[PDB]
């Protein structure tokens, strides 16, 4: 139920941080800081995520113990070599 919704949110956000998406998603990379971090609330504003939920606790929960992304406080980044992806804003 909410477990199912969490799975869709997880797969969607993990896609944003995939190499396949990152090679072409210049908007996302222009929003990263130098360590590759993005605000989780920015991800929450993306159309395909906001359609699924506006519950920020559910969005955080979907990403807990992800093998693709790392959460530090309010920010999220790709786990593997995040620093290679940021672009000038
Ligand atoms: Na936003």
């Amino acid at each position: 139920s909410q477990e199912l919704l969490k799975d869709y949110i997880k797969r969607q956000i993990e896609y944003y941080f995939s190499v396949d998406n990152l090679e072409r998603d210049f908007f996302l990379r222009r929003k990263m800081d130098a360590d590759g971090f993005l605000p989780i609330t920015l991800i929450a504003s993306f159309h395909r995520v906001q359609a699924l939920t506006t519950d920020i606790s559910l969005i955080f929960a979907a990403l807990k113990d992800s093998k693709v992304v790392e959460i530090v406080d309010e920010k999220v980044r790709r786990r593997e070599e995040p620093e290679k992806w940021p672009l000038p804003p």
